[PDB]
């Protein structure tokens, strides 16, 4: 791939790519019925997607890793132009007509399965865009989409641009680290300025032992843009509902869910309700523990005790539970996880699990000197499967979160030969230095294992059509394979393969490993019940008509979480996911995680966590199809039955 492109070349290549690609769509869009064929219509569009995707990825990737701001800025602009172009092509009624004609002309069952799936998806995407509907319906949909887009931009911008802050004395900030306190904007008043941004909010609620301070900050944070965003949310709900009906669905949720593994809003509601019921007892147990800790602390500090867990007590006491009930010293633990050792052990586990051998391509071209390129080859034949880059250390201008970027999609070229997948994994682990090793927290090891899992999905998939390549699966299933893989960082054998004291070379003591593993369950009951409250609010707003966001959230917090929403607040008005493309899909996080445990326990825990036979079945049944098969079908084959919540519940001790 190309990595030495300047900002100017990016600009030029983008215009050229769009011109060349549009040329193909124009050709397809003007065919006469008589000339419509599999080769001239379906293959034409499938082939151009391959050439386009490759080029598009090269142009929009630099914005996330290039050390050059000019290149990054040009890449961001190219992404905007290409994204706009993608939507423009998706709405082409002329091209859609030829696809519909092809569907008519195509003899039933005469196409290869994946080709038939591709044709059906193209037809479905057009229908979800309303291209088959009457002009008046399409005009109305267009109008509503425009409004919705604007409403979403404001919802997010309002929250992001907010600069609300609360002044507190060093005494009121009791509990927060010293380095934290001096980082605040010291007012002439003498008080320190605490803003509602995450870097300030989370640490304060988890460490500040002054109840009134937590209370004030919680009220403010959960009341941000209350009036404006609640008005916007009411409009989003109504407009989404109308748009969904015009597109043929009874609710927005049902429209959104059609493409998910869950399929319908009823399926999601049943999923969430059953999960909440099963987790209830664990929630009761956890709140009892927290209430006692609060009673004890209030007594100890001479503070009044109201006998109730408040919204502003949650994060604080959950943190206390973790520190005094499970303990586990991350400071000591991290000494056994030097980044170099984790990388080696991690790559070792994946090699063995998938029957692969990773080969470092010394001195390969890259966007930064610290980037390393590897070629994954079949362990017995040595044939190339794919390639992947590792860009693990922080630097100015680089994406600040761990992620997997598909660069070259694994699929078939125009001539029928196979194009290998090429992906890049990004992380931001401190880079080892002279006398300052880079020790990883367990959560970083978890994130590392999770993201590399996506790299393997990208590389091991063998779809023939670019549309189904790699991680292009149902949104509520894409995370399941990686979440299944996270289980490895909670198992002793794999953990030992990824650890070693950075200095003494000693192995992690069994006592420490046991505690670490036990800590996985800390506060899991309340953590999940809260996620359920969020998922249910998301579902209610996109299935009901008169549902009031604040009231729904309050009702659910009391009934499911057991911790009341603070009067006057409106958490839903700050719930960015409702305006970030995840609308009606928040349940997806819980859905993938719950079933990922079924995948893990049913196959890997019974046949051998590091057994290659199971690993090869995982590669074959789950990764190889890419989006060429429905997640439900892949799971049924891998599990031998449909998935259940059982494994998840058992892992919680239920
Ligand atoms: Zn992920």
């Amino acid at each position: 791939l190309r990595w030495d492109l300047s900002a100017q070349q990016i600009e030029e290549r983008t215009r050229e790519l769009i011109e060349q690609t549009k040329r193909v769509y124009d050709q397809v869009g003007t065919q006469e019925f008589e000339d419509v064929s599999y080769e001239s219509t379906l293959k034409a569009l499938a082939d151009v997607e391959v050439t386009y995707t490759v080029q598009r990825n090269i142009l929009d990737f630099p914005q996330h890793v290039s050390p050059s701001k000019d290149i990054r800025t040009a890449s961001t602009e190219a992404d905007k132009k290409l994204s706009e172009f993608d939507v423009e092509m998706s709405m082409r009624e002329d091209v859609y007509q030829r696809i519909v004609w092809l569907q008519e002309k195509v003899q039933k069952d005469s196409l290869r399965p994946e080709a038939a799936r591709y044709l059906e998806r193209l037809i479905k995407l057009g229908r979800r865009n309303g291209l088959h509907l009457p002009r008046e319906t399409q005009e109305n949909i267009k109008r509503i989409k425009k409004k919705l887009s604007l409403l979403c931009i404001d919802f997010n911008k309002n929250l992001n641009e907010d600069t609300t802050f609360l002044p507190f004395t060093l005494q009121e900030l009791g509990g927060l680290p010293e380095d934290f306190l001096n980082s605040l904007e010291k007012m002439e008043d003498g008080k320190l300025k605490v803003t509602l941004k995450y870097p300030h909010y989370f640490p304060l609620l988890k460490k500040c032992h002054v109840p009134e301070t937590r209370r004030k900050v919680e009220e403010a944070f959960n009341s941000r843009c209350k009036e404006e965003n609640s008005a916007i949310l009411k409009e989003l709900v109504t407009l989404r509902a109308q748009k969904s009906r015009l597109l043929g669905f009874h609710t927005h949720a049902d429209y959104v869910l059609e493409m998910n593994m869950a399929k319908t809003s009823q399926t999601v509601a049943t999923f969430l309700d059953e999960l909440a019921q099963k987790l209830k007892p664990l929630g009761e147990q956890e709140r009892a523990v927290i209430l006692e800790l609060k009673r004890a602390e209030c007594e100890r500090r001479g503070l009044p005790f109201d006998g109730r867990i408040r919204a502003w007590d949650m994060r604080y006491y959950m943190n206390q539970v973790e520190e005094t009930r499970y303990c586990v010293d991350q400071n000591l633990l991290k000494e056994y996880f030097p980044v170099q050792v984790v990388t080696h052990g991690l790559l070792g586990i994946y090699q063995e699990l998938l029957g692969l051998a990773f080969h470092h391509e010394e001195g390969a071209s890259a966007w930064h000197e610290d980037v390393r390129l590897y070629t994954a080859r079949d362990a017995a034949s040595g044939e190339v499967v794919g390639k992947f880059y590792l860009d693990l250390y922080p630097r100015e201008g680089k994406y600040g979160h761990a992620a997997c970027f598909g660069l070259q999609p694994g699929c078939l070229r125009q001539d029928g030969s196979r194009q290998i997948a090429i992906a890049a994994m990004v992380a931001n682990f401190t880079k080892p230095t002279a006398d300052a090793p880079s020790l990883l927290q367990h959560d970083e090891v978890r994130t590392y294992f999770h993201e590399f899992g996506h790299v393997m999905h990208q590389l091991c998939s063998q779809a023939e059509f670019a549309m189904f390549s790699g991680t292009h699966v149902e949104t509520d299933f894409v995370e399941a394979p990686s979440q299944m893989l996270e289980n490895w960082v909670w198992e002793q054998e794999p953990l030992l393969r990824m650890s070693r004291h950075y200095r003494t070379g000693s192995a992690v003591p069994r006592e420490l490993l046991e505690k670490l593993i036990e800590s996985r369950q800390a506060n899991t009951g309340l953590f999940n019940l809260r996620q359920i409250v969020l998922a249910k609010v998301d579902q209610a707003l996109h299935t009901q008509t008169d549902a009031d966001p604040a009231e729904e959230y309050a009702r659910l917090c009391q009934e499911i979480l057991g911790v009341p929403a603070t009067p006057g607040t409106n958490m839903p008005a700050t719930f960015g996911h409702l305006a970030g493309g995840y609308d009606a899909q928040y349940y997806g996080y819980l859905w993938s995680e719950v079933y990922s445990m079924d995948m893990f326990h049913t196959r890997f825990k019974q046949e051998g966590v590091l057994n290659s036979k199971v690993g090869m079945d995982y590669r074959s049944c789950i990764l190889r199809p890419g989006g060429s098969e429905d997640a439900s079908a892949m799971l049924r084959r891998f599990l031998g039955r449909d998935p259940k919540q059982d494994a998840f519940l058992l892992s919680k001790g239920l």
